């Protein structure tokens, strides 16, 4: 169980890993204050990968603190509702249920995702999340919330050479249930910025 369980959790890393390095096939969305969109079609489901890279001005770990798998990410993020960990691995492996609210004008109901949610660190210092969907007999699709799935995402937290932090995510999501495409290529850029622009406020917190 553990070897594979650690196995597929390491493969989304893996991932993670190459779309951070890739400097191909994206093509901009947006930019502006502090942060930059990009996309490009995804290899694991009809939609798209979304990356967004911007510099948090923030201590590594307070950085690592707000976006870390339970902790913070139910408060500051306006896209979750709901963070629970379900079966804790590892050490650092653990499925993870998270709910979003309503979005885009109330076109998109609540989702629900279920991931394999693994923690990695590097040698420069840069720490990670990485998930994926898994499915969970201790968590199927609840009452009124669509089941959405994630495929390969997370954060890269990356210490930077001084005081601040640099912090490239990938949203990998696949909404699910019946939705237009139009609505989907519109949330997504715009649910990056305002991530990034949420996860700000939450660091300058800690300085205040």
């Amino acid at each position: 169980f553990q070897s594979m369980a650690a196995q597929m959790s390491e493969a989304v890393a893996e991932k993670m890993l190459q779309y951070r390095r890739d400097t191909a096939g994206w093509k901009i969305c947006r930019e502006g204050n502090g942060v930059s969109v990009s996309w490009r079609p995804s290899v694991e489901f009809p939609g798209n990968l979304y990356r967004g890279e911007g510099i948090v001005y923030g201590t590594l770990e307070e950085v690592w603190d707000c976006v870390k798998p339970g902790g913070l990410r139910v408060k500051w993020d306006e896209n979750v509702t709901g963070f629970e960990i379900i079966q804790s691995i590892t050490d650092t492996l653990c499925v993870s249920r998270t709910s979003t609210p309503s979005a885009a004008m109330k076109l998109i109901s609540p989702r629900d995702f279920v991931d394999l949610v693994l923690v990695k660190r590097y040698e420069d210092g840069t720490i990670s999340s990485n998930a994926t969907h898994v499915e969970h007999p201790l968590c199927p699709p609840k009452p009124g919330f669509v089941r959405g799935f994630n495929h390969p995402c997370g954060c890269f937290c990356e210490p930077l050479p001084p005081t601040k932090t640099n912090l490239v995510t990938f949203f990998h999501t696949d909404l699910s249930g019946y939705l237009p495409q139009n609505v989907v290529d519109s949330f997504f850029p715009r649910s990056m910025t305002r991530f990034y622009a949420n996860l700000q406020k939450a660091v300058k917190q800690f300085h205040e």
